[PDB]
């Protein structure tokens, strides 16, 4: 649900989703959220890229996680 979003630039941001949500939704979500296209967005968690094939459920994706974008 509240997603927190780490850039390298020490920025936090947060976005709400549910986790059938799909990956291109979470990158949709951020767009609007703070401008960034989502070819530029690469998102981490544990150690592991999200694919648009996939939603947040697939990844054990929780309320409070904590994803890492590389720009």
């Amino acid at each position: 649900l509240q997603l927190f979003i780490k850039t390298l630039t020490g920025k936090t941001f947060t976005v709400e989703m549910e986790p059938s949500d799909t990956i291109e939704n979470l990158k949709a979500k951020i767009q609007d959220k703070e401008g960034i296209p989502p070819d530029q967005q690469r998102l981490i968690f544990a150690g592991k890229q999200l694919e648009d094939g996939r939603t947040l459920s697939d990844y054990n994706i929780q309320k409070e996680s904590t994803l890492h974008l590389v720009l």
